[PDB]
DNA sequence: CATGTCAAGGCCGATTATTTTTTCCCCAAAATCGCCGGTTTAAAATTCCCCAGAAGG
DNA sequence: CCTTCTGGGGAATTTTAAACCGGCGATTTTGGGGAAAAAATAATCGGCCTTGACA
DNA sequence: CATGTCAAGGCCGATTATTTTTTCCCCAAAATCGCCGGTTTAAAATTCCCCAGAAGG
DNA sequence: CCTTCTGGGGAATTTTAAACCGGCGATTTTGGGGAAAAAATAATCGGCCTTGACA
């Protein structure tokens, strides 16, 4: 089959008028390929023919059967599978075929969605990995929190994924907002639910008090679909991709505030792909409304007897209370950073006088 | 040979009633020649010499090899070479003998012909300059066709020089001229040929279908323009190009396709009018942007910076995005047409269409 | 600059003799360049030249810096960090040249050895995934044994990875080879290593004690480089891409028969891309001394009183033993396949007898 | 015109002295013809007229670019045409005039000339059959190199028609041959160029830097091998490759070479005697297979089955492996040659070289 | 002594089978080209009258 | 002193050569059908090289 | 109501700067080609003697 | 009856035409140097599209 160039050529020539004979003759081509030539609008082309039949085609349906639904992409298990079957063929054929489902495995449809200003708040957690601060080794964990309408990414770095410590995250969050969305996104887990009751969304009596509290309903979406969060997860494996590679830190403090000055200077106002419009200039179209800041501080800890004058020892300290706890067994809470509380019966004591009488 | 006046009369002397040899005797001339041309059918005209042999007719063939492949002219080079093979003559020979060759050698560089009805449009590009359009620069360009025998020019300002322009503007000069030439001929470019190697050229796909659906053949060979922007673009107010286009049009029928040449005294659209273009096809070919585009699977796929969403029917595919040029937006996936999305020509953020495909779902 | 083709037929042309001029014509290339092209044995070519100076060359060092030590390979990151030291270009610079590094990093350079006859068994866990049988889920576990010398892949999948599982499964691989290799590759683990001492090797007296009982030595690899249990790791990633993707089982044993004649099939005697020989007509190059077979299958479990007369019940059933027990406390350990033993003070109870008086 | 002889004797009788008016009155010619003759100072010769006009000198510059560049070379086509454009006379004209052109364009395919003493060698290629070498079956091919003057037959056998055994069989038949020929010709195939475009042809850059080093110029362009495998492959006794092609070279020696043509009556011998073949380089190409081979991090690159060890110096990065035919093989990393490791031709499992490589650093 | 290894997938090349395209051969019909002879046109040559110069009555 | 002859120039006609036109014979070209060969595309089989994954 | 999303990397195209290659113009020198005239060679034509046929003394 | 003239054939020489050789004049070609333009390679900057990763 000539190409293009013989092709112009011909019509050239013969519109200039020249014999069929001189035309085969000075471009080394037959007299009928060039008559088939000249009157054919059509000029030479790759000309794809349809695929015909070929060994593997009875085999065909089993091999998707063992790709799509078991899930095999191996080519010899394959070939030595359908090889019992009567395959007399060889393993190239198959490596083909299967290239293109191997290539598109484990990618299903999705659906694209945008939520309305002051109405998702999608937040996460992770476990970066191990790192050593002052010679002790922590599992260090991000918290991410992103408005949906604005894409305002915040993320906060931590030693524990309590539930005091998920509160603390979520109003630091809610206050660098401004505001608390109504509904709140979460994935699975025990402290935002309790468990779960016939594909039916539980949450736990503490965080739902928290929430009525701060005015925020939890949104936990489809059981192990994790999917639904996008926009938490990819904000997590943009400031793991971005920041923490090459980030040099001492103290968690230190990391946390180079964090946050990375927020600001281009997580929160690079302009977003999706949207066109930088985050921080969408952040004030979303409805806000605050309120103050509340904590349960609290760690099971020694127990003290209250003498029948009010007055009980601790670490050489005398501390009165008041004449209805005389005679009783309190519980003294105690932190690390000195925060001293006292419990009677699992309520927290207010009144206490502390008389340093050392 | 000899006056055929006195073997004519000697013809009819001898036919008058006189002897031969009396004939002889009194013309000087013997009785035969005599003889001779008295059975004269027809009078002695040139005569018939039989290929006189020359000093080089063995060297013949080695000289019309050496002449007609390995190209060689020079009347010294191939004297000493002969000399060698044993030529025992000299170089006037050579030299007269090679002469109708070496002018037909040389006669392959004097291209002074001309062109004829219809043959030939010789097309010029240009980069005009640096122009804002909404608040953007751009290197507009130039576009000039030119008949090769009426010498007409057609003009036009275009944003990109790509194939699709030279298309859209081939189709409009061809409508301008009312018909299409038979060759057309452009400079040395990437959007017509993929490369030449000195005297054969490698023709474009999309290119050579779009030829032979006008019915013309491209030819890649080897000043107008530079008038048309010395007369008129230079001191011109314009704000838009299709303003500008429709002036350069203007001023184009006005006094410049009516506009007398010097020497001929004629003005091109009477040149135009005596012309002979073969005539253009019912419809027009379809000069869109032709661009694959996979689709990622969640229906977002990305073009010239805008990401339509589509069903998912088709995501995961590759599929044939045709951009006419006025616009609009086709979808082909395997032939199979896909609806005509959204194509307001204001481009909006990728979540106002989540939110327009989420509203219409539903 | 003219190409190859322009080249040859100028040489062509030389040599036929013709005027350079002509040629110059002919060609449509001007006369010096053919003269040039003459006398010239290099014909063209693409003559690479040599790399010049960039803005990116005074930063480089920082670059390399921030790529291999730190381990920086985000083009943005380390933009921003180079545009506030002066840099004064572009992004695709920077994305060009850190592309090599990041195609080759994470990339050491490593020795290849192999081992004597008989001197090497590589022995290999796997926590394959979460599984369920009868409706009850399981954490599978591949055990893999590689002989060094034979390649002779071995494996059993087990439910628990305990100290007496990791020996049963060390002693059928052992049976299924035929013979105790002198020195056993392990990794850093529990059962197989107490702990370390300033990196010393340590080994577990159990685990001691039962290799000199079956006459091999642990040969425990360096710390946190697993690499150098190559060949098992690489039979694991040999089972788990051609047996357990596409396997169907629904019992253990059933998946452990599937395994073996799997092995016996393909594993043990496909031609290895190293050695170039089936590891079966191998495994039989090793030296080989096996020995018999004992366990320490036991449970901490209830208690009984044995009676003056030696006797006690258990399940409604009386057990005697010796007078030495008599009025002692004995421990009886019941598995769930029924087998019960007696214990006393942490020793095994070797006579007992059952006296059936339901 | 009158004769020459009768105006000598005018000029000799006037210079005789008798009046120019007497002789006027007695040869019957005019005083003043005798008066112009008697001053001829050479002979009266052929008349020189000059570009007697003809019919359709107006028409010769188009006929003329018809001809040269339309190709059209019939007198009814152009006839009509110049009829159209006001042509008043017939057809013998132009078929006269176009006679000349028709047999210059005819020329161009009655390609019946001889080779020179050098020119050009035709090589030819040959599927031999199959044969089983070491127990493994192999497609043998025949090479045959032809003098295009001398006609002497080089023809050797080689398992491979690649690139390499292309350029050591072309080097050997130079040595044979004594020199090299000017131009080397072969068929239409990979090895030499990368495609042709009907009249132009992509050479190869490995197979260009040959030719240059060698002096000679490839060409493809658009039966021995035959008379070979007739005459000497039939009926052939031989189980080695070497012995084969030593007992080939003996045949063409004997009575190939030196077996007279019927025609001439001279043995290929003494042709190739009288023969120009242009000097062989003092060195020779190296034609080992260039194959650029990623050393994967832990030393072993491997190549056509053989897993080869190298040091961490140029762990990670690509060499260029040269084999040479014979069978070593020379590693080159960015120029810098590297040690000649191991090459013993006795293909070994890639543990035992781990296990050298492992005995030696220690 | 401590030392990373093995396999799978993809790509390239070669071989075989089917389909499409190109090339070659024979018979019949048509068209064009070349050579020779005759005629026509253009160019060249020759001859016929007046002015000037030289020679002879 | 004068007359005649000769030489040169101009115009017209004739002759010769070249070119042009028509007819005949030979050759070449074009169209259609059949068979064989070559080229292009798709399918099939085996081997080699490099990269990736569990660590 | 429940619905996956965002960014980074690579590639392509365009623009700018530096280096290499190619092309064009002017002056001086050298070589080759073409035309005209003269000479030489080959081919063609013509003329000069013997045999045959026809006509006239 | 016979003699003379005419026609045809063969050979040699001469004439004409074509071809060949040498010299002169004109034109074309080649080599070197300088300047300008174009092409190729390397470097630089911005944008777009697709894929991958934490889930
Ligand atoms: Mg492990
Ligand atoms: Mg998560």
């Amino acid at each position: 089959m000539i190409t293009r160039g013989e092709f112009f050529m011909i019509k050239e020539m013969y519109e200039r008028g020249m014999s069929i004979s001189d035309i085969a003759r000075e471009l080394g081509i037959d007299r009928k390929t060039v008559r088939k030539y000249i009157h054919s609008p059509n000029p030479p082309s790759k000309s794809k023919r349809k695929q015909r039949k070929s060994k593997l085609d009875p085999f065909k349906p089993y091999l998707q059967k063992r790709m799509l639904e078991d899930g095999v992409f191996n080519s010899e298990k394959l070939f030595f599978e359908i090889r019992q079957q009567g395959y007399t063929g060889g393993k190239t054929i198959l490596k083909d075929y299967m290239k293109p489902f191997r290539e598109t495995a484990k990618k299903k449809y999705t659906v694209r969605y945008e939520t309305l200003p002051g109405e998702q708040m999608q937040v996460d957690w992770k476990e970066v990995g191990e790192v050593v601060i002052e010679g002790k080794k922590v599992k260090l964990s991000l918290f991410v929190a992103t408005l949906g309408y604005s894409r305002m990414k915040y993320a906060v770095f931590t030693t524990s994924q309590d539930q005091e410590h998920l509160m603390e995250c979520l109003i630091q969050s809610f206050k660098y907002f401004g505001g608390v969305p109504k509904k709140v996104l979460f994935d699975n887990m025990k402290t935002v639910t309790d468990g779960r009751e016939q594909g039916v969304v539980k949450w736990n009596q503490r965080f739902s008090e928290f929430a009525s509290y701060y005015g925020f309903i939890p949104k936990v979406c489809r059981p192990y679909r994790a999917q639904t969060k996008g926009k938490v997860e990819r904000a997590i494996q943009y400031i793991m991709d971005h920041f923490y590679v090459g980030t040099a830190f001492e103290s968690i403090e230190e990391l946390n505030f180079l964090l946050h000055r990375w927020l600001d200077q281009v997580a929160n106002r690079k302009p977003n792909a999706t949207t066109g419009i930088s985050p921080q200039e969408r952040w004030a179209e979303e409805s806000l409304k605050p309120l103050p800041l509340k904590d349960y501080d609290t760690s099971y800890l020694s127990y003290r007897k209250v003498h029948w004058d009010g007055s009980f020892s601790y670490k050489g300290e005398q501390w009165l209370l008041s004449a209805e706890y005389a005679g009783k067994e309190i519980l003294v809470k105690e932190r690390l950073n000195g925060d001293i509380r006292l419990y009677f019966r699992g309520e927290e004591i207010s009144h206490v006088d502390q008389q340093k009488k050392v």
